[PDB]
């Protein structure tokens, strides 16, 4: 038993990482096949990053202005090309350690392991999840632009984020591996403001499932509730609606536990209005919402990967 | 910026574990150069783990009796020993996968990462600390023995950890790589009390600097203190005792944030005594003494690893 914030292992990840420097510039880069994708702001100086034109600073780089380095080899950049806000350099070497891998667009709810890089070398991983405003809560310093987020099924990475700014509130924005932003945001040095960051209602009542599988059950109450009745409370405190797909999603914790939905939607309830009075679930003083019904049901069952 | 708790990247022991199968029971093993290394356990059935003579029990196996696999090849056992609570079993090959690593004994209060393993597949990973009672907190199901506890030092995979049991509270024990418990406890099914887990006071500080590298310091107050009078208050919300040496560890993040030691101290005492009153530290409503200065310097500075 037990339950923690448990990442992917990186194995698969890390022979895919590698550095790229364009001028001054120095970010990582994601080496898949013959392909290294980075944030195209590579390409940027320090006054460019105010209100970069990135198409007309993209006409001054030619292939052998972008130098690529796995470790200490050398590789050839024979095309570059711009898809959104990523940069595609085709490079003369397949990597030998590409993986089964998969691009996708996640959803705000769904989690991923993050491994931060700098100068194409891995420095840690950690979970986190695409909050509801299209931002996420990480851990992210100067250079580690190009790191990426991911998930493995089995023996396939599905590879859904690449890190590209720091807001200035503290949180952190990026795109999928099709160059696209999560959000409304865009790659230049100016005010951005993120919208409201909500809790993703679904993942805390998994992680109270989770709680109740390994013996925390203080906050169960006697009472039970109607979807309509539940929600009312939760958008007061901020808390994502909940809907019908959430509770079919549900369903195998809830049979696992012999708690219906929404029976446990009732002790939530009373959690946000009376507060957890100085108690802990889990080992947290606060409602968790960074672990989808997905994960809880992963790390509770022991589901292992390549 | 930011600040999330951040587990080491796993490839390097990825490629090191392994599944061994004796008779009917099968966990993992660790397989560095021609050795594999796994809970001595493994040799029980079900109805042995209430009182095993191990001595006994390793009498009636032969080379022969150990399947060890590593995916789909299969691993010739050419000798076996036993070294306090591991086995030691010789293969006909040398893993090629083998990197830099060192066996070391920490102590309480250090943090590792758990490549935690079902079958010698990766499950999972996650970090940790070991508590000053000699448990740690960790996330295991059956099956998942043999996983290990690791350090990365640039290239040298420093292993400290093997799981070995979970006590009835919950928690978890195990060994070093040399066999020996940490901790009074035993590998034998039976009721073992572990000690009183007190709060590691100097993890709790770096923490706290943590937090003041990001933003929050509306924990900082105008009063200081004294190493004594702290202690007098520690002691009685069962925080270890601050010694001049952890003042020297805290040393360069106190010079970081110039913010000094003792002064840290004295926000701490009044968080003790008056509480957070329903604010957050980094996103947590509770001291968190899982991050060592080490790992707080690490993780604000950008250390990589090979
Ligand atoms: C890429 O390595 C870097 C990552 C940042 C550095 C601090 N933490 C991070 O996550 N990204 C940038 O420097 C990025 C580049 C632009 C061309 C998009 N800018 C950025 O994050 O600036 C921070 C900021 C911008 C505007 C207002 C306040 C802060
Ligand atoms: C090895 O895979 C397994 C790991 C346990 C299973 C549940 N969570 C874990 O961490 N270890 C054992 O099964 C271990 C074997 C003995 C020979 C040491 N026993 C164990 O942890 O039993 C749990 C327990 C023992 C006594 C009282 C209450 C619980």
């Amino acid at each position: 038993s037990g339950f923690r914030k448990m990442a992917f292992p990186s194995g698969k990840v890390e022979g895919c990482m590698v550095q790229v420097t364009c001028g001054t510039t120095t970010l990582n880069g994601l080496w898949l096949d013959d392909v290294v994708y980075c944030p195209r702001h590579v390409i940027c100086t320090s006054e460019d990053m105010l209100n970069p034109n990135y198409e007309d600073l993209l006409i001054r780089k030619s292939n052998h202005n972008f130098l690529v380095q796995a470790g200490n080899v050398q590789l050839r950049v024979i095309g570059h090309s711009m898809q959104n806000c990523v940069l595609k350099l085709k490079v003369d070497t397949a990597n030998p350690k590409t993986p089964k891998y998969k691009f996708v667009r996640i959803q705000p709810g769904q989690t991923f392991s993050v491994l931060a890089c700098y100068n194409g070398s891995p420095s840690g991983v950690y979970q986190c999840a695409m909050r509801p405003n299209f931002t996420i809560k990480g851990s992210f310093l100067n250079g580690s632009c190009g790191s990426v987020g991911f998930n493995i099924d089995y023996d396939c990475v599905s590879f859904c984020y690449m890190h590209h700014m720091e807001l200035p509130t503290g949180v952190h924005a990026g795109t999928d591996l099709e160059g696209n932003f999560y959000g409304p945001f865009v790659d230049r040095q100016t005010a951005q403001a993120a919208g409201t960051d909500t809790t993703i209602t679904v993942n805390v009542l998994a992680w109270l499932y989770a709680a109740v599988i390994n013996g925390d059950r203080w906050f169960l109450n006697r009472f039970t509730t109607t979807l309509n009745d539940f929600n009312l409370v939760a958008m007061k405190y901020n808390y994502e609606p909940l809907t019908q797909d959430h509770v079919d999603i549900l369903g195998p914790l809830s049979a696992q536990t012999g708690i219906a939905v929404l029976d446990m939607c009732a002790s939530l309830k009373e959690l946000l209005q009376n507060g957890m009075n100085g108690r802990t679930i889990l080992g947290s003083a606060l409602l968790e919402d960074e672990f989808t019904p997905f994960d809880v049901v992963r790390q509770c069952s022991g589901v292992t990967f390549q």
